[PDB]
């Protein structure tokens, strides 16, 4: 769910995954995907279409279980929807991370139909 993605972003970025992430670009996030703005921006569109390829659960609601080991997210699940969402929100949460140095406040709270239309996943 949000909590456990949010959760994986703090972790791992070091970041208050709502003010770094919560509007950030065309695609992190909240409101469908657009054209990357930067490294940062796309991770969240790879996020999106990661979203999309499932199929039993929901992962703003669908709480699932990771655990922190040797700094690391790892997954709690055997469920399959649950276990690649959580493989989702991971990975989001360490493309984020990765791209840090390139992350621009110029994009944090930008406007979204100031996006252009993405393509398909
Ligand atoms: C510290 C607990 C965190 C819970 C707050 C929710 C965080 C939401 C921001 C997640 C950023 C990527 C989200 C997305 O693109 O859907």
């Amino acid at each position: 769910s949000l909590f456990e993605l949010g959760k994986m972003i703090l972790q791992e970025t070091g970041k208050n995954p709502a003010k770094s992430y919560g509007a950030y670009g065309c695609n992190c996030g909240v409101l469908g995907r657009g054209g990357p703005k930067d490294a940062t921006d796309r991770c969240c569109y790879v996020h999106k279409c990661c979203y999309k390829k499932i199929t039993g659960c929901d992962p703003k609601k669908d709480r699932y279980s990771y655990s922190w080991k040797d700094k690391t997210i790892v997954c709690g699940e055997n469920n399959p929807c649950l276990k690649e969402l959580c493989e989702c929100d991971k990975a989001v949460a360490i493309c984020l991370r990765e791209n840090l140095g390139t992350y621009n406040k110029k994009y944090r709270y930008h406007l979204k139909p100031f996006c252009k239309k993405a393509d398909p996943c």
